[PDB]
């Protein structure tokens, strides 16, 4: 029942992916499309890439969820669903994008 | 159907509060998710009809948050619920965030 | 092929108010919604420009387990009358104290 | 396979934006007239290309946003545009919301 959740937070952007069937290669497809690598950690087992030097305007954010849907559309990963929050306090915004296999 | 069978699970952190609602969610489904998510149960109240489980104790960071989204998309899925749509807030007086999952049968 | 029209359903709590969009939207449904969603009975009242039926639930606070009630209620209740669910978002206004989610319906 | 497309819709003033490297101008040109009818002109800019309407100096209430969102994905829809997810913020400083709606073939 393989799922995957991708989450970005701005700024600056830090992008997480989460999914057990997730592969390396993959990863590394985004780590050469998102305009800096993407470091594995277990437990629980996640990617993460941070661009600490960048800043994403609201266009920008488009292009970087636009990207990962497209990469990870290409790799049998479909878009299901998106919800995104704001934080006054610390200036952040986090949106999640949920994927599954056909 | 009566009320084509959809399910709508939230969650709000923090600590985290986890509330499934749904006409044909199984009480079985709800022992699959309260084994996956963690020893913590859902409780049942009705009117509206559905389960609600506490972390009282637990705190989750956005990762944890994201890793307790995914057990409960996985978890439904092998029940025959698919994932339709998801929503999000976050309040700024009380400093809580909560998120929608819906799901369909397949 | 155009292909069959939308439906945007908004909701702001509080206090609670439905709002209802779309071209192809029949009465009938209106009114199986009316009946399903409090579970004298409050009603969908019409108004054009943009053209849509609104209904307030009668003065009510619902608390965040209600407005999750609520949602299901409605799409339940769409998918019934053939209105599948596509997309929900939602906000929330620090200064109103008050939250609007929206879900967007295709036909099947 | 097809690129995807994202519409961003920020409140108040209204301000539209299209970003997609598969979209066509007709498609832009339909949404240009089908919006302030629904409630002037999408403008061309680069660096991602994409295309920019304000809608009106006139600020869009909750119910106006809803008939925007609506009369786009209509519209897309019938170019062949299937609406996939969507997601939205508000800002509290800037007392700004956004929402993003995103579409595949
Ligand atoms: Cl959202
Ligand atoms: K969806
Ligand atoms: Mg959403
Ligand atoms: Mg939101």
């Amino acid at each position: 029942m393989p799922n995957l959740c991708v989450s970005a937070t701005f700024n600056p952007p830090v992008i997480t992916m989460l999914g057990s069937a997730l592969r390396e290669e993959t990863v590394k497809l985004l780590e050469q499309r998102i305009p800096v690598k993407f470091l594995f950690y277990p437990n629980p087992d996640h990617w993460r890439m941070e661009l600490s030097q960048h800043f994403c305007d609201d266009l920008h954010k488009s292009a970087v969820f636009l990207t990962i849907i497209e990469g990870l559309e290409g790799e049998g990963w479909n878009l299901r669903a998106s919800n995104s929050i704001r934080d006054s306090e610390s200036g952040k915004d986090t949106t999640k994008l949920f994927f599954a296999r056909r």
